């Protein structure tokens, strides 16, 4: 479920919302439509198929602007469930002003998340049958990595680092800073020996370069199928501990094509850049 | 450029991320191979045509990390600026160690910004010839509205209201609690008599029931262009001074044979929700 850390993000982002909204006045066209006494039995439902992520974010929706005692859950389904178009995610009662004042911040924060989890439980079926992984990136929208975190984790993938100081990735700026890929590699292990390591090389000459140094793992930076299959070759026979990780030109289509050349991890970026929304709507 | 509220929830964003990055560690990384007295001339370049906007936002990062008199900008791009592939959309000296540990944050600003700014002109050129105009949603991310507003504002768009107070736009939900979409009109005009009005209907047979009432707008949900263009021939004939707007089942492929049926405004969720980014690096 949600962590504590992921909570506090999820009300942060709630609050966030709900201000949105709510900074230029009440909301008229509910007050002049319906009475405070107003109750009713709302569904989310999907209008199309994908995973569900996300739902403890709209429960917290309604705290904040009904209450806990300001409603009813009378059915609801898991997070990671697969689902159908007209499938009701949640049934609820509820005082009917506070749900259509709650309603566009609710579905757009579970309609993001249930993106990122449906996006990464695809590329978790293209590589299905193979021994990678697919991981996110820091390529997260500012005030919600906690929660597209945690929606990739949901559609099945595994999180990478959580900032800078989780852990260590040598990157091409580090390495030109530091001259060389040995050289900012070293300059890491004696400044922060006890954190994990990442290395982002960019080229089979500096693979070949870092392997023998023993990094926890190596960032594949855009390397070509056959490049990739190459590198795995060279780390089976060299460093077997050595944990391979693709990053770079993946596409779904590809990603099949790339988990078979037996690498770690893909790594990808557009699982929380560029995600598309799962149409979900609150039927009353 | 940005506007005190744009330029406030800017700086929020920025700290969001800021703190995203921080919050588990100094960027050990880059304090590990540069020294704090090194300095480069570093490039945002985009990987990718499109239109760029959030230029400031990346000035705002360096603010907050380097501090004004941190970072010297040598040249940069106009926000709303159509740019090729290896483009350099702003070139500065800085020091190099600010840069690296603000790199990602202001990146995923500039590039969400940009995928938006890029989608917006995509439509607007796609109704071009057509008098309609493309207006955004409330199907904004957590926190991030004024941004997203801004940036459909950079690519050619429109805003339409920024929260639930600003103007009054009853839904099928009040439709529903009202009883009626002629009721629930009536209702909102009695309340707030002064603000601004759009009634969503979604079908020719309510369209037929508002009309007369003769409200500010008139959002078509969902229409077919068949529909699109008898609502159009009926508003013309029996109220020319209520404007229509197309939302629903549209798509950029769909785009300019609904513009042409004669409506008013095109208003896209996809614009803010379902966004890709627009890749860009920064490079030194
Ligand atoms: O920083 C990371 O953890 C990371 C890991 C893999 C791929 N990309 C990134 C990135 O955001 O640049
Ligand atoms: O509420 C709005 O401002 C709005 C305006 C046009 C289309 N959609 C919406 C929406 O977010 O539901």
């Amino acid at each position: 479920g949600l962590s504590d850390w992921e909570l506090a993000a999820a009300r942060a982002a709630i609050a966030r919302g709900l201000d949105e909204d709510l900074r230029y006045g009440p909301d008229v066209t509910t007050l002049a439509t319906v009475p405070a006494s107003a109750t009713t039995t709302a569904s989310l439902v999907t209008r199309e198929a994908g995973v569900v992520a996300g739902l403890d974010v709209a429960l917290l929706t309604l705290n904040e602007v009904l209450g806990t005692n300001g409603y009813r859950v009378l059915d609801r389904v898991e997070d990671g469930a697969r689902v159908p178009p007209g499938e009701a995610l949640m049934t609820l009662e509820a005082q009917t002003r506070g749900l259509l004042t709650a309603e566009r911040t609710m579905l757009n924060l579970v309609g993001h998340l249930s993106g990122i989890a449906t996006a990464t439980a695809a590329w978790v079926d293209a590589v299905r049958g193979t021994k990678a992984k697919i991981r996110d990136t820091r390529k997260t929208l500012p005030g919600l990595r906690a929660l597209q975190k945690y929606a990739v984790r949901t559609g099945g993938g595994v999180n990478h680092r959580l900032g800078l100081g989780d852990a260590a990735l040598i990157k091409d700026n580090h390495v030109a800073a530091a001259g060389s890929v040995v050289d900012a590699l070293r300059a890491v292990r004696n400044a922060a020996p006890d954190l994990p390591c990442e290395v982002e090389v960019d080229s089979l000459e500096q693979l070949d370069a870092v392997l023998p140094e023993k990094p926890e793992l190596i960032l594949l930076d855009n390397f070509a199928v056959w490049q990739t299959q190459t590198a795995v070759q060279r780390r089976d026979s060299r460093a077997p501990t050595v944990m391979l990780e693709s990053s770079g030109g993946l596409s779904l289509q590809t990603a099949a094509t790339y988990a078979e050349t037996g690498v770690d991890y893909l790594a990808v970026g557009a699982l929380t850049h560029s995600v598309r929304v799962l149409d979900i709507g609150l039927d009353m």
